[PDB]
């Protein structure tokens, strides 16, 4: 009864011998991707090449795509940093549209908040924080290489999004499009929490989707030109795996909810951690529970089949040390999913095992990341600060825990420090876009 329980969710239980080769082969996966050798982490060069250094003045526009919100911000930088911010909606029907829907939608909010803002004419240099994998050759530009997460936008791929961007200006006839910065939302928190921490060099996102970027040295990154100094590197993890070279990992589980998705076979090392696919593997692992006859005593609920019924905020609400079992069988019954005790106690063993896994996943990953900064540097310690983002990681009782655990665990030599993002994105954007328009003068 219960054996068949911890059967099942035994393979969620990494040891500290398997999660070491997870970051071993992490660590090899970016080795080859700088060299240019096959990787499937694109090691994504981001032309960011230093933190906030000292003062970098200006008034930015900002847009921040791709997370569970889409925003549009003001970012006035001068001594301080100000920001006023109006989120917008983004159906599946917009998000999985056409390219021209989506970019006319983007263009009729900005235009919507300048309105609102009294921006109107005044044409302001926007920092585009655009949470998909480029191809950048600087930061005024970007090529969506692919849509993830729950994009499928027709028209799109292979496009620079900064033209995408002109080409609905010109359609909406909005105000001209001036100096635009292209930066993945994890180079976006990274520069953000770099604001006020010298040390923060890596960026790191677990919300819908998960990803890192962090500072590489520059005579490593093959495929740009230059030796002297360093770059930020979009890693693009999420895709780790993609080869399958994490065959050894993968639970029936994960491949059921890879298959049911958007895009199968892609985000593989994602959809073992982020938001957006927990609560699916948690489903598949209830679903073949109560096939086996352990939960809900065989009979079918077929509420259960239902998609995406298991998100971020209940993951997080679930696992909560300040419920009472009456409490977590209330959620569920309140999630149409009514338990009795024994059941509503197995679910939740199950949210922790996978929830537990993410994180470990996850640690294992920023333990590869701090190790390659410090063997870069020659260093026989390493303190160095994570800006962090992302729903899952903010609110889940145990996940932000369980990973600076796992990088004591399997990083020790280095002093790890997590920073939490408090005003996201749009503030590195912005900073980041301050050095564009300097480079363009
Ligand atoms: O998908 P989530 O939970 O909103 O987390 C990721 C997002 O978190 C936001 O706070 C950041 O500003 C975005 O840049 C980022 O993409
Ligand atoms: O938003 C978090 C992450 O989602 C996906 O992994 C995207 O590929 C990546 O670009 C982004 O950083």
């Amino acid at each position: 009864s219960r054996r068949l329980l911890e059967e099942t969710l035994a393979p969620f239980r990494l040891n500290h011998d398997q999660l070491a080769a997870v970051q071993a082969q992490m660590r090899k996966a970016m080795a080859k991707g700088l060299r240019g050798e096959a990787s499937s982490l694109r090691m994504l060069p981001t032309f960011v090449r230093a933190t906030p250094d000292g003062s970098e003045r200006g008034d930015f526009l900002a847009l921040d795509l791709g997370g569970t919100n889409f925003r549009v911000l003001l970012v006035r930088v001068t001594t301080g940093v100000q920001i006023t911010s109006e989120i917008y909606s983004i159906p599946e029907t917009v998000a999985q549209g056409s390219g021209q829907q989506l970019f006319d939608h983007i263009v009729d909010c900005i235009v919507d908040f300048q309105q609102k803002q009294g921006l109107s004419g005044q044409s302001l240099p926007l920092g585009f924080t655009f949470s998909f994998p480029c191809r950048q050759l600087g930061l005024d530009q970007g090529i969506l290489l692919n849509w993830t997460k729950g994009f499928k936008a027709s028209d799109c791929e292979g496009q620079d999004v900064v033209s995408l961007l002109r080409e609905a200006i010109t359609r909406r006839q909005a105000v001209e499009l001036n100096v635009v910065a292209i930066v993945n939302d994890t180079v976006g928190t990274m520069m953000s929490c770099g604001y006020e921490d010298p040390r923060c060099e890596i960026g790191l996102i677990v919300g819908t989707g998960t990803n890192a970027c962090y500072m590489e040295e520059l005579r490593n990154v093959a495929g740009v030109p230059g030796d002297s100094g360093r770059m930020c590197i979009n890693m693009e993890w999420g895709a780790f795996g993609d080869d399958g070279s994490l065959a050894m990992l993968s639970t029936r589980f994960d491949a059921s909810v890879d298959q049911a998705s958007i895009n199968p076979g892609k985000q593989r090392f994602e959809k073992m951690i982020s938001g957006m696919y927990l609560g699916e593997i948690v489903r598949h692992i209830l679903l073949h529970l109560t096939s086996l006859g352990v939960l809900f005593r065989g009979q079918q609920i077929q509420r259960l089949q239902t998609r995406d019924i298991f998100k971020t905020k209940f993951l997080s609400e679930i696992e909560s040390d300040s419920l009472a079992l009456r409490q977590v069988r209330a959620i569920l019954e309140d999630l149409g999913l009514p338990l009795t005790s024994d059941d509503a106690l197995m679910v939740l063993e199950v949210c922790q095992a996978v929830s537990q896994r993410a994180a470990q996943l996850c640690g294992a990953g920023v333990a590869a990341v701090v190790e390659k900064i410090r063997e870069n540097r020659g260093l026989e310690e390493l303190a160095v600060s994570v800006g962090v983002d992302g729903t899952l990681y903010k609110l889940h009782p145990r996940f932000s825990s369980l990973v600076a655990a796992t990088v004591r665990e399997l990083a020790p030599r280095c002093v790890v420090t997590f920073l939490q993002s408090e005003d996201g994105s749009g503030k590195g954007a912005a900073l980041v876009t301050a050095v564009a328009c300097r480079l363009a003068q």
